[PDB]
């Protein structure tokens, strides 16, 4: 309930602090993500012009990496047999970035990037957000090779947002 649709392309409105579902106004999603905070939306009836008003930002790392993890979390909880919440940086998250890139950021992508070498670095300083494992557990049967490994702190995906205030 909660008048929410996980997983959709959801939108969250500056003003009433309510949450909406982009198609619902026609606004156009090819290139949109669920879980993105790099936007400001006003809906309809809060917009002194009666229409929609999208912001779309630039996304900066720490954005990147939350829609990633999110997203990751998400396929996983509602496709997969043994849902994971910790995603390897390497086999996960950057392909995701790579894959889905264009809905996040219009920036072109010259050359190699140096995104990728900041990206743990990033969710490292955020242990309030991101959850960090360096390497295995003492005891798991984990293989090395995929760590290390990130996750939400939070898996309450209906709490991610952009930062209004
Ligand atoms: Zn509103």
């Amino acid at each position: 309930e909660n008048g929410r649709q996980l997983g959709e392309v959801e939108l969250q409105c500056g003003i009433c602090t309510k949450w909406f579902t982009a198609d619902t106004f026609g606004i156009d999603t090819s290139s949109c993500l669920p879980f993105m905070t790099n936007y400001s939306f006003h809906c309809n009836v809060c917009h002194h012009s009666g229409n929609t008003y999208f912001l779309r930002k630039q996304a900066n790392l720490k954005e990147m990496c939350l829609s990633a993890l999110a997203n990751l979390t998400w396929q996983s909880r509602t496709q997969d047999e043994h849902p994971k919440t910790m995603f390897s940086k390497d086999k996960d998250i950057i392909p995701f970035i790579d894959k889905y890139w264009e809905c996040m950021t219009t920036r072109q992508r010259p050359g190699k990037m140096t995104w990728p070498n900041n990206i743990v670095k990033t969710m490292s300083k955020e242990r309030d957000v991101f959850l960090v494992k360096e390497h295995p557990d003492p005891g798991s049967k984990d293989p090395e090779e995929d760590y290390p490994k990130f996750g939400l702190l939070d898996q309450d995906l209906s709490n991610i947002g952009p930062a209004y205030d």
